[PDB]
């Protein structure tokens, strides 16, 4: 249509522009006239006619002459043929392709410049009423204005383009340049394009048009054209207004972090349909039981196959296969309508918190097994197996409308708490919870390496693999192999001028602080500075979009292909006018645009909706509360810790929660820039939660964390338990009364003093742990002063006090063989007290020591509900589970036969009862459970009678009948014994006895006559059944004082006599009970044999029970008369009345036969002694002591007892009397005259029994406990003599006083004698093995290594038993079971080592060659565990490796002083004669025992041996002067072995003499006792 004006050139200008003949026709004829006026108003018609001036002169001269014309006879095409090409003498560009674009550019400049006249005329019509944006941008250019929209100013800038083209083509007159008219065509299409996309919206589409008219300047300047100099200012104002200042790097950071997204309009409408189904699947997943996890795991896989099929652009079977998943959920919903027992979501926090330790791209299979039995939605799971996911995936789980549960032990403190409180639940949750705690064991085993790794040095790693990727794309080259100055030089060459400021102010401090991070504060500050860093490099001020740049370069290609095809078809009609039918030269001259030049137009499709509304929303939020002035106030507040810290942050995490939820459901079409921004707001919220977990570690009133028990490495350290008591001192003292939780912690420290086998380091936490138990009783008395129980009623503070003294008895035992299996179940109870009551504790990471104990607690519970007592008290899960199934099968048959019937009463009544039976919790006794199975049998029996024969429930009545019979047999077993519970209820009075003895014994230790009178009331005012429990507790205070040692030895003497004196009456009290029980055991055994069934008749069984319960209450009531009878009657009655063995200590020639050469080998022995004359005279004098024999007194007293038996028993007492009265006065006159002959302040000592029981010496040594077998026989009848006691009685009572005073003062030197006797016996055996010593004395170098062996003696065989248990729990859930053989073989070879280190009492030098073999075995044991810590689990072997690595001249004078004091001590003994029953032998034989014990002076001789052995075991000697010391100790050994044999003769003679006179005292006193009564 400009060629139609070019072909219509008739000379001159189609008759000289006739006068508007096209107007005489009258749109195509009127618009063509405007192009001709535009052709003549410029000089374009006048510049062409100056080109034909050589052509007109050449045609005039060559051809015939004629009249001259103004314009030549040539068309305006000017480029065909026919010497018009030879008019290219000047301006040689007609052969060039710029010839056709001269006439064609004025067509397009006209059509665009006149289009701006129409819009500018429209601006003066209206104002702000259904106008366009380009029309409203002319409001600042014209009069009529508006209210807004002056930011882009397109009309004032898309008008200076066309006036330069109006100013250049008007005054050029050149038609010759380097492709000028080629370059005036591509600009004049962009101006058409900048007018179409500026009508309504899209400020973001004007980012391409500041580059298309900027690459055009760089193209016209590369052609060396002089036209670029002429204007040079067509976009230097357009970039002044539209430029951006905040984030320049959005166009470069978008490309590498982008994931795949669908590309068609048909896909996002179907992608929303899949998430619409993915929400309905979540509501069905939380309603299925444990058997339907084979079908949910299939339906959570098909969503992955459809997430790969939406992206595949393959929609053929999509709508078909998506209906199959609707058919799959509807089948899964149909089962969900039939569940009568709704699923209680239990362990909801256990499976939710095992995801956070696993949720990443790696280990994507462990998450899928944790997926369906949890609370994680399926729309978040499909971003794990497929790697469509962005930024590290922990951030998508933490915040819900949980960062403390990933860096603490809060997972493990809650598994223990939900396991102890499991048994207090209803009866519907026992078949669902044994399959819920079983799946939790199969999860913590398979996630064991994920729990144990470091969690504060792991997120440091995932920052440096994500901070060194941002520097990788900005700075060219790798950020690892580059210096600190080499990276700063490449910022100015690769990046802009504004990003250089923030890249050296926020990111480079976020790399320095990420390397020097040692706490959670230096890593939480290095994460937030990175968080504010990439918000100044991604978010723009004005709307910039890196995806519009590809969708305009295709729309511009679509328009310049349209104008090229418009130019071809409008020119094709001109071919039939002044041309032939083959070719025109301008057909070659025009450029044809190619079809195969598509500039890759789909990346991510964005439709005509404007994105300029989104970037208004981001800068309305990021400048509101996420600015750099809003975030630096919180960092400057946490560092100062002034005030109001944790309440600004919750306002911050709530603003960004609704913000990222606005963008998720917002705009529905593109998530490229939403996902990358979401990884920068989730990151900066994680940077503050790293400062919550630092200030909570800074507040610490108690440095003892929970889970202080349930770890075998913190209990076994003897120093650590002592340091865990001085820190809880603000918890025991600052407590309130009636709390009943402080007194359950002090129970646990008494089971650690037992567990360490009563060490001397833990004695402070055993004495001071009992004093606060008494102080919580001394206050509760200050405020107080200011069918078993059902038939007993017809006619918690005492369960703690009862257990504050059962542990106090069980500590003081012989041996325990301590283990870790039963000492951690008592630790699982204290942590539920310590984590609920005690606050402000320490936060720590999970360790391998505490995971080995919680797996033991879950498998201890789930093996108690499966594997298989006292009737009407027990709970019996394995019995309630059999009843829970046999009733549920009846409940199923009711609902089958209810829907046609419903209105009956029997089918309604038992349906209510059967629902009530399954609702009973498992803490109920079997009495209430037998009642509800009795009522449901009677309703089932009467419905079988009235109904027809089509019922067929014979199979259910027979099973209920045999179960009720099976529960009556367990009732008969409680009637059989029935006294073990009665003996325990009288044992429960221990808890108030312990505090009564602690006030009189220990506080007096903290006098002698005050204790016995306070203890005589403890045994006298007592019962008969609770008498053995008193003797079993005073012994627990007798071993409490021997545990203290020799600090108060008197208070252990006041308590040993009173135990043995009241142990004397125990066979009388035990006889009174065991014969009275024979009358009551037969009566109960008769009534049990009556209650037996034949032809069962279950209704008759209940009536036979109540008759049996009435008779059994009286027998228990009669049995309480034997127990609660008084015990004062037996004590005041005395004993009835036939004489004992001894230890018989005799060992002489064991060490008498290296002594012959020892005399010759011995340097000062000649300074101040033979051995042949000494050791022979020492043995010659030993015979004279052993030949001396004392007569017995029990033979004299037994002579009178046989004479008084004949004189008394032969009397027939019929009123022979005068002959008998003389004979009666003979033996009364002979006995009191015989005892006057043989020997014989006394009354100030012997007032009563409680006076001589105080100031008396004990016989605690275990050689002569038989010597007190008769002196406590003469203490029962000592008050009975004073009650009855006419001149012989006053003489006989005064005669037994002087013999008692000569029997009390023997006990004190004789008990001191056996105190030194057992010391010299234990030191004789030290110097005996010291003669057979073959090496050297290494006791300064080997004594420290024995303690290292003995510390491995008591613990290391016990940890091997504990590590052999947790490998059996893993063996039930894994295949790693062959690792048990490398611990039992490691245990059996240790038994060959600890016997060798215990077989020697004094140590040799050969053990240094044997201790190095033990040290080599540990380094070989430590390698066998490391090679076995593979293809399995590591937390079992981790604590045994961690514990092992955490635990890996003058002597001749001392043997001369004990040799001069052993002869002078023995010389004074023979200074008194031996002299073998003549006269006065009771005042001499009780004197001779006091002389021979005194003259041995065993307190001095056994003292010099104590100083002599101290110079041989403390210090050490080399291989020199060691054969000389061994020649001295073997020189004075055959003297000590004779002095020890001089003590086995004096002791064995004065022990038999003491058991004979005390037996003679007992026979004589019963004669005087019967004389005063008869």
């Amino acid at each position: 249509p400009i060629e139609e004006s070019l072909a219509a050139v008739i000379p001159i200008s189609h008759l000289g522009e006739v006068g508007k003949w096209a107007n005489n026709v009258l749109k195509i004829a009127e618009r063509l006239y405007v192009f001709i006026t535009f052709l003549t108003d410029m000089g374009v018609l006048e510049k062409i006619n100056n080109l034909y001036k050589p052509a007109n002169l050449k045609f005039q001269k060559a051809l015939g002459l004629h009249d001259k014309q103004l314009t030549e006879e040539t068309v305006s095409l000017t480029l065909n043929e026919y010497v018009l090409p030879t008019v290219s003498k000047y301006s040689d560009k007609i052969k060039s392709p710029e010839s056709l674009y001269l006439l064609s550019s004025l067509r397009l400049l006209l059509n665009s410049l006149n289009a701006l006249k129409l819009i500018n005329e429209k601006s003066t019509h209206g104002k702000i009423d259904e106008l366009t944006y380009i029309e409203l941008s002319a409001a600042a250019f014209n009069g009529r204005h508006l209210k807004n929209i002056p930011r882009i100013p397109i009309f004032c800038i898309l008008y200076n383009i066309l006036t330069v083209m109006s100013e250049n083509l008007k005054t050029e007159s050149l038609f010759c340049g380097s492709n000028q008219y080629q370059y005036y065509w591509d600009l004049l299409v962009i101006v058409i394009a900048a007018l179409e996309t500026a009508v309504t919206k899209d400020e973001a589409r004007l980012r391409v048009y500041k580059e298309l008219i900027d690459s055009w300047i760089a193209s016209v300047k590369s052609k060396s054209d002089i036209e670029i100099t002429p204007f040079l200012n067509i976009n230097l104002e357009f970039t002044d207004v539209l430029q951006l200042s905040r984030g320049h790097s959005i166009t470069l950071l978008w490309d590498i972090f982008r994931k795949n997204y669908p590309t068609t309009s048909n896909s996002w409408l179907a992608f929303e349909k899949l998430i619409n189904l993915s929400e309905k699947f979540d509501k069905v997943r939380l309603l299925q039981f444990s058997e339907s996890y084979n079908s949910i795991k299939d339906l959570m896989d098909v969503f992955r196959l459809l997430n790969d099929d939406v992206l595949n652009n393959k929609l053929s079977e999509f709508n078909l296969l998506l209906s199959k998943l609707e058919d799959g959920i509807n089948e899964l919903e149909l089962i969900s309508n039939k569940f009568l027992n709704k699923r209680k979501h239990y362990f909801a926090d256990e499976f939710d918190n095992l995801i956070r330790y696993t949720f990443s791209v790696d280990t994507a299979e462990l998450i899928k097994e944790l997926a369906p039995a949890s609370s994680l939605a399926t729309q978040k799971l499909t971003k794990l197996i497929t790697n469509k996911y962005n930024y590290p995936p922990i951030f998508d789980v933490l915040w819900t409308e949980f960062t403390s549960t990933i860096f603490s032990s809060q997972f493990l403190e809650d598994v223990v708490r939900k396991s102890n409180n499991l048994k207090s639940f209803s009866g519907n949750q026992i078949k669902q919870s044994i399959s819920d705690a079983e799946l939790l064991l199969s999860s913590t085993i398979k996630c064991s390496p994920n729990l144990l790794k470091s969690q504060m040095e792991y997120y440091k790693n995932m920052l440096l693999s994500w901070l060194r990727k941002v520097i990788d794309i900005h700075v060219g080259g790798d950020c690892l192999k580059l210096t600190l100055k080499e990276l700063c030089s490449l910022i100015e060459e690769k990046t802009a001028s504004e990003t250089r400021v923030t890249f050296a102010e926020y990111i480079f401090p976020a790399l320095d602080l990420a390397e020097s991070s040692k706490s959670l504060e230096e890593l939480g500050e290095a994460w937030i500075t990175f968080g504010t860093g990439l918000l100044l490099l991604f978010v723009p001020d004005s709307p910039y979009d890196p995806a519009i740049h590809d969708y305009v370069l295709y729309d511009l290609f679509l328009k310049t292909k349209t104008f090229s095809q418009n130019l071809m078809k409008s020119w094709r009609n001109v071919r039939k006018v002044i041309s032939g039918d083959e070719e025109i030269f301008t057909e070659k001259l025009i450029n044809t645009i190619s079809d195969d030049d598509a500039p890759q137009s789909p990346r991510v499709y964005r439709t005509g909706m404007s994105i300029d509304s989104l970037f208004d929303e981001w800068m309305a939020f990021l400048s509101s509360t996420m600015s750099s002035r809003q975030i630096k106030e919180l960092v400057s507040s946490y560092k100062c810790n002034s005030d109001q810290s944790d309440r600004r942050l919750e306002m911050l995490q709530q603003n960004s929660a609704h913000f990222l939820n606005r963008l998720e459901s917002g705009y529905s079409k593109f998530a490229d820039l939403n996902d990358i921004l979401a990884g920068y707001i989730y990151s900066i919220n994680f940077g503050f939660d790293l400062l919550k977990l630092q200030k909570s570690k800074d507040r610490a009133s108690f440095q003892i964390s929970p889970l202080w028990s349930m770890d075998p490495i913190n209990i076994s350290c003897a120093e650590n338990v002592l340091s865990a008591y001085h820190e809880l001192s603000r918890f025991f003292k600052k407590g309130d009364m009636e709390d009943t939780s402080i007194e359950k912690v002090l129970m646990y420290f008494l089971t650690l003093f037992k567990f360490h086998k009563r060490d001397t380091n833990l004695l402070e936490i055993f004495e001071a742990a009992l004093y606060t138990l008494y102080s919580r009783w001394s206050v509760r008395r200050f405020r107080q002063e200011q069918y078993e129980a059902d038939f007993r009623k017809l006619f918690n503070l005492d369960d703690i006090y009862f257990k504050l003294a059962d542990t106090y008895i069980s500590v003081f035992d012989k041996d325990h063989d301590a283990n870790f299996s039963s000492e951690l179940k008592s630790g699982a109870i204290i942590t539920t007290i310590l984590s609920e009551d005690l606050k402000n504790t320490r936060i720590e990471e999970l360790k391998s020591g505490s995971l080995s104990a919680v797996i033991n607690t879950l498998d201890a519970e789930t093996q108690s509900f499966k594997n298989t007592i006292d009737f009407y008290h027990d709970f019996s899960i394995p019995e309630f589970q059999k009843a829970g199934d046999i009733i549920e099968t009846v409940l199923k048959s009711v609902l089958k036969l209810l829907k046609q019937w419903p209105e009956h009463a029997t089918l309604k009544e038992l349906y209510r009862v059967s629902q009530e039976f399954l609702n009973y919790p498992i803490k109920t006794p079997l009495a209430r459970q037998l009642q509800k199975i009795e009522q449901i049998y009677t309703y089932l029996a009467e419905w079988e009678k009235y109904a027809s024969s089509e019922v067929s429930l014979n199979n259910t009545v027979k099973l209920i009948t045999d179960l009720i019979v099976s529960w009556r047999k367990l009732e008969l077993r409680t009637w059989k014994g029935l006294f073990n519970s009665e003996d325990a209820k009288t044992r429960k009075s221990i808890g108030k006895w312990w505090f009564y003895l602690y006030e009189s014994i220990v506080i007096s230790n903290f006098n002698a006559t005050l204790l016995v009178s306070s203890l005589n009331l403890f045994f006298s005012k007592s019962t008969l059944g609770e008498f053995n429990a008193r003797l079993d507790l005073v012994k627990a205070f007798y071993k409490h004082i021997q545990l203290i040692g020799l600090r108060s030895s008197k208070i252990a003497g006041l308590l040993h006599n009173t135990i043995k004196f009241y142990y004397q009456f125990k066979p009388l009290i035990d006889e009174r009970i065991t014969n009275g029980k024979k009358s009551l055991e037969k009566e109960i055994d008769d009534i049990i044999l009556l209650a037996s069934w034949k032809d069962v008749n279950v209704d008759a069984l209940k009536q036979s029970s109540r008759k049996s319960h009435n008779n059994l209450y009286k027998i228990v009531r009669k049995y309480r008369d034997l127990l609660n009878g008084d015990a004062k009657t037996i004590i005041e009655a005395g004993l009835l009345y036939x004489x004992x063995x001894x230890x018989x200590x005799x060992x002489x020639x064991x060490x008498x036969x290296x002594x012959x050469x020892x005399x010759x080998x011995x340097x000062x022995x000649x300074x101040x002694r033979n051995i042949d004359t000494v050791a022979s005279n020492m043995d010659s004098y030993l015979e004279k002591i052993s030949s001396q024999e004392f007569p017995n007194f029990a033979d004299l007293a037994s002579d009178f007892y046989a004479e008084a038996e004949r004189l008394r028993k032969e009397t027939p007492n019929v009123y022979r009397l005068a002959y008998l009265k003389t004979q009666k006065s003979k033996l009364l006159g002979d006995a009191l005259k015989e005892l006057r002959r043989i020997g014989l302040d006394i009354q100030k000592v012997q007032s009563s029994t409680t006076t001589i029981l105080a100031n008396i010496a004990p016989f605690n040594n275990e050689y002569l406990n038989s010597s007190d077998a008769f002196f406590f026989k003469i203490l029962d009848l000592l008050p009975k003599l004073r009650s009855a006691a006419v001149a012989a009685i006053e003489r006989g009572m005064a005669l037994a006083q002087s013999l008692m005073f000569s029997l009390i003062t023997v006990r004190h030197p004789l008990s001191e004698f056996t105190n030194d006797y057992c010391k010299i016996n234990g030191m004789m055996l030290d110097l005996e093995h010291f003669t057979c010593l073959k090496g050297d004395i290494v006791h300064s170098s080997l004594k420290a290594n024995v303690d290292n062996v003995r510390l491995f003696e008591k613990w290391l065989p016990s940890l091997l038993d504990y590590a052999a248990q947790t490998l059996s729990v893993i063996s039930k859930y894994s295949a790693t079971s062959e690792q048990q053989k490398i611990l039992l073989d490691a245990k059996s070879t240790l038994s060959s080592f600890f016997v060798h280190f215990n077989s020697s009492r004094i140590f040799d030098s050969s053990f240094i060659e044997s201790y190095s073999r033990f040290e080599l075995f540990i380094n070989e044991l430590l390698k066998k565990l490391e090679n076995a810590k593979e293809t399995g689990n590591a937390f079992v072997f981790d604590i045994i490796i961690e514990w092992i690595k955490a635990n890996k001249e003058d002597v001749e004078q001392a043997f001369r002083r004990t040799f001069t004091s052993i002869i002078l001590s023995f010389q004074k003994v023979i200074g008194d004669g031996i002299e073998s029953t003549d006269d006065n032998w009771l005042s001499a034989s009780f004197k001779k025992v006091m002389v021979n014990v005194k003259l041995l002076r065993s307190s001095v001789v056994s003292k010099n041996i104590e100083t002599a052995l101290s110079l041989l075991k403390d210090f050490d000697f080399t291989t020199t002067e060691s054969i000389y010391v061994k020649s001295v100790i073997s020189f004075t050994l055959p003297v000590i072995t004779r002095y020890y044999n001089a003590m086995t003769v004096v002791l064995e003679r004065s022990r038999i003499y003491y058991t004979n006179t005390s037996r003679g005292m007992y026979i004589l006193s019963t004669i005087l006792h019967s004389l005063a009564k008869n």
